[PDB]
């Protein structure tokens, strides 16, 4: 007794749910990229600061 | 007046902070993977269900 209209309803409901899942995946990716970007900026700042501390060591070794 | 001991302290502190950043990145990656995995399970369940609904359509089309 389940007819083509019933099956159509189910297909449309599932595709609606898929649209929500796609939107959720985009938001999750944006959040992840945001966190990774902050981490990368901080790691790069640590790297540059380490290069200048290595140059301070170098200057003191040259004074030796 | 800032001696090699001061520079050493600063380098060790920056590398300590870097270790914390690394563990934070690992946690961010685990969290991301957990969310992506749940999304993937849900999307695959939708896909299998849509295949099942396409077969229900197919059976009704065969019924003609
Ligand atoms: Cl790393």
């Amino acid at each position: 007794e389940k007819d083509l209209n019933d099956v159509s309803k189910e297909i449309n409901l599932m595709l609606s749910t898929y649209a929500k899942l796609l939107s959720e995946r985009a938001a999750v990716d944006a959040s992840y990229i945001d966190e990774i970007d902050e981490l990368f900026k901080e790691a790069n700042a640590i790297e540059n600061a380490l290069i200048q501390k290595r140059e301070e060591l170098r200057q003191r070794f040259t004074a030796i």
